[PDB]
């Protein structure tokens, strides 16, 4: 236990990637830029919903785990 005001939860729950709290920005995409791999198994969603068929992944529907993993 923390003292945390109104005792929210301290890691980032929100099923986007963010806090409960920094929901409202889990909507906004601008986390989502500015990674190498759009196609790499992160906690954000790989397709992207503003890049509609510009990701081109979900059409062909191809997924390269080699590609993606990088590491
Ligand atoms: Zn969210």
């Amino acid at each position: 236990g923390s003292t945390a005001m109104a005792t929210t939860m301290e890691q980032e729950i929100c099923a986007h990637s963010m806090t409960f709290e920094e929901c409202p920005k889990c909507s906004a995409l601008q986390y989502r830029n500015g990674f190498y791999l759009l196609k790499y198994d992160e906690e954000w969603y790989p397709e992207e919903l503003l890049t509609d068929g510009e990701d081109d992944v979900f059409d062909p529907d191809l997924d390269m785990e080699v590609v993606f993993e990088t590491q």
